[PDB]
DNA sequence: GGTTATGAATGAAAAAGC
DNA sequence: GCTTTTTCATTCATAACC
């Protein structure tokens, strides 16, 4: 029982919308509904984001006031030129299959390039960040 | 300056072993 | 088929890395 991290913005809202999420939507895992989550937390409106983004805010404030000695703890021309081609890849994938794409289309597109992506969790990574990117500029 | 990797909560699905 | 352990989907914050 190590001194835990502190909740962001998001997994107070996935606490509490979860059973309410699995209620609606049965017949889908626990992995399914945090794809939801993700999608019903993209669709809040900035009055009801800016809710859970001031409840995140004391939280950390509260921890550290309980912990305060806690410490936050965890071809290169071609780089680039390979990071800009995985995220065009991955723009067309959600053009494709939405930006919650199910986890087959997603893993039937990792074979269609598997040269691209080497792994799942440098496919699913790429999924995120660029996800999360898109969403920020909206 | 840009990218990678991690851990926060939660729980069905999978793996292990029986 | 059961119980117990391990996977992993999600955004955000962010140190570690390049
Ligand atoms: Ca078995």
């Amino acid at each position: 029982d190590h001194i835990r991290r502190p909740m962001n913005a998001f997994m107070i809202f996935s606490k509490r919308h979860r059973a309410l999420v699995h209620q609606r939507h049965p017949n889908q895992d626990n992995r399914t509904v945090s794809k939801i989550l993700g999608e019903w937390w993209y669709a809040l409106g900035p009055k009801e984001k800016q809710k859970y983004h001031d409840l995140a805010f004391q939280v950390k404030e509260a921890h550290f006031k309980a912990h305060p000695d806690w410490k936050w703890c965890n071809p290169y021309s071609s780089l680039r030129r390979t990071l800009d081609q995985r995220r065009a890849l991955v723009m067309q994938l959600f053009q494709d299959h939405g930006f919650f794409p199910s986890a087959q289309a997603t893993a039937a597109f990792q074979a269609r390039y598997a040269d691209i992506f080497p792994s799942k969790v440098c496919l699913q990574l790429k999924i995120r960040e660029v996800r999360q990117k898109i969403m920020q500029a909206a």
